[PDB]
């Protein structure tokens, strides 16, 4: 029973999952004087087919958009990555209000929010099961989110949320392209981290862009009216997700830029 309360959180989860002490723990700050930039680094290439979206789901402590992930159609390529990696989810973190939220920060800057979206290397493993604990299993875009203007790209998704308010709730979510979602420019910072949540896997491939994305006030406050509690018990809103940063452990984040 893993959460974000003060009895399940963050802080606590090492007692159920010790690797939330590991080396390779996310997410991190990002000291932009501490980067190394890496010229073998090629640029990110993704390309998403929309028809691979499958479904929305309400998981109690976040909400999930999940993909068909049977084929190539939509793959992650480039940058650090001699493999392709395919496409299985996007999600977002969010925090109790506009000061927080993002999971990772640069140069001690907190944002209001962060996508992730998330793949596993398909070259390599034969099914997210196999991929998800390998070291080079799983490679996630991380692109923060600051608050300011409202973002139309959101729209199908905010709009999704009204079906799945509680949790355990899913609706088909169709027809969707996530690369939509990602800033105009895809320069970067990478480093080897974490799942940030149990089952916290040191499998991740972090892919943080340096550009962020823009998110409304009152868009942030639809994530918050999301429920975690099921449909008939008193509602609880998810009021929060992120997990602070964690030590770099002596790891080197890279920049392509
Ligand atoms: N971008 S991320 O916030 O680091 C991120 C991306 C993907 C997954 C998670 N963590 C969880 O899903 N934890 C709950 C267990 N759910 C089942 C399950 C699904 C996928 C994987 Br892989 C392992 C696994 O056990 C975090
Ligand atoms: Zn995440």
């Amino acid at each position: 029973d893993w959460g974000y309360d003060d009895k399940n959180g963050p802080e606590q989860w090492s007692k159920l999952y010790p690797i939330a002490n590991g080396n390779n723990q996310s997410p991190v700050d990002i000291k932009t004087s501490e980067t190394k930039h890496d010229t073998s680094l090629k640029p990110i290439s993704v390309s998403y087919n929309p028809a691979t979206a499958k479904e929305i789901i309400n998981v109690g402590h976040s909400f999930h958009v999940n993909f068909e992930d049977n084929d190539n159609r939509s793959v992650l390529k480039g940058g650090p990555f001699s493999d392709s990696y395919r496409l299985f989810q996007f999600h977002f973190h969010w925090g109790s209000t506009n000061e927080h939220g993002s999971e990772h920060t640069v140069d001690g800057v907190k944002y209001s929010a962060e996508l992730h979206v998330a793949h596993w290397n398909s070259a390599k493993y034969s099914s997210l099961a196999e991929a998800a604990s390998k070291a080079d299993g799983l490679a996630v875009i991380g692109v923060l989110m600051k608050v300011g203007e409202a973002n139309p790209k959101l729209q199908k998704v905010l709009d999704a949320l009204q079906a799945i308010k509680t949790k355990g709730k899913r609706a088909p979510f169709t027809n969707f392209d996530p690369s939509t979602l990602l800033p105009s420019s895809l320069d970067f910072w990478t480093y080897p981290g974490s799942l940030t949540h149990p089952p916290l896997y040191e499998s991740v491939t972090w892919i943080i862009c340096k550009e962020s994305i823009s998110v409304s006030s009152e868009q942030l406050a639809q994530f918050r009216s999301l429920l975690s509690n099921v449909e008939g018990d008193n509602a609880v809103p998810m009021q929060h997700n992120n997990r602070p940063t964690q030590p770099l452990k002596g790891r080197t984040v890279r920049a392509s830029f």
